[PDB]
């Protein structure tokens, strides 16, 4: 494909090399295409990266949906998706390049427009568990948003943060997390 | 303290100028050394940062360690220092330099194994804490170094994937978190 091939090429190489390591000549050399081609539906240099970062996040919410069936409870719900986390190929891989990026480009007043686009689908996956959990009496959280900020960026950081313990001390770190957070639920 | 004139005259070229951008000839000039001296002391500009990066640690320290009097009980040293860690960077200088040379060195086996060595000094401020709230019957935590890392770690998502949202809004969370958390330990 073209735009679809180039978000490829692009995904992987900021993954790989951060959000300035990697530029358009890069870009357009392996994805093989002139750059003009770059300027159509991908506007600026932010726009191809935003849009990765939305493509990514989608592309999680959606392998959760299809994994959290394996979690009767919305209490497992939490534990589950805070493991996952861990180890998904999707979103959290560059969410080294976002601090980059956002240091980076931080004194544009479009900063907080896509960028809070993002945060509220971010916390998304806790707003539900929460407030489910809210209705199916799992426990009783006055304030479900302030909440599902504080456990996604908390979790974030877990995830982001602790790159080079061994895997299986980070998934049960997780899950000693996610056990005070939600005991102090209650 | 030619050794010193080096470190000070570096940091003040990283704040200005970044990680990438300072080089060591500039380094060399403005603190009237040399090429062979400053290999002598740190081989390397990686190396002379990391070096920068611990001098900084322990001003961290002796600043926490003359604050935290401000806190009697260490509920309340945990308060503190997760909203000292936050507000502080707002205005932290190398902050930026931090977060470039963070990824520069990211996926480098010899320095990140040394910058886990200088996040551990970080870690232990709350291991601190926690072992003398145990002393204290303010909570019961079993299994210290494994809390002081959630802490630590947890912490820091909230203050390094939050910059969109307002001052006051930041802070509010940080301390609800700082209040869940330290319910879930009781
Ligand atoms: C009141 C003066 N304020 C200070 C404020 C600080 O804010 C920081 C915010 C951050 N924001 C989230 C991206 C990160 C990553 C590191 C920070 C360090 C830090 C930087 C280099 C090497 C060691 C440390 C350090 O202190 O390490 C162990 C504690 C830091 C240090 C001091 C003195």
């Amino acid at each position: 494909n073209l735009k679809d091939k180039i978000l490829g090429v692009a995904k992987e190489l900021f993954i790989k090399n951060g959000y300035n390591a990697t530029t358009t000549g890069e870009i357009v050399k392996l994805s093989e295409s002139s750059k003009g081609n770059l300027y159509y539906h991908f506007k600026t240099k932010e726009n191809l990266f935003l849009e990765i970062l939305n493509i990514e996040e989608s592309k999680w919410q959606e392998q959760w949906k299809k994994e959290q069936i394996k979690a009767k409870t919305n209490r497992e719900k939490f534990y589950l998706y805070n493991e996952l986390s861990l180890t998904t190929e999707y979103y959290y891989p560059l969410q080294n390049a976002i601090i980059e990026f956002y240091t980076e480009y931080y004194k544009t007043n479009s900063i907080n427009e896509k960028m809070n686009k993002l945060e509220n689908k971010y916390i998304d996956a806790y707003h539900v568990i929460f407030k489910e959990g809210n209705l199916n009496g799992e426990w009783s959280i006055n304030d479900v948003n302030a909440v599902s900020k504080i456990a996604a960026n908390a979790v974030n950081g877990i995830v982001t943060f602790t790159h080079e313990q061994n895997i299986n001390e980070r998934i049960k770190l997780m899950n000693k997390f996610s056990q005070i957070f939600l005991n102090g639920l209650s």
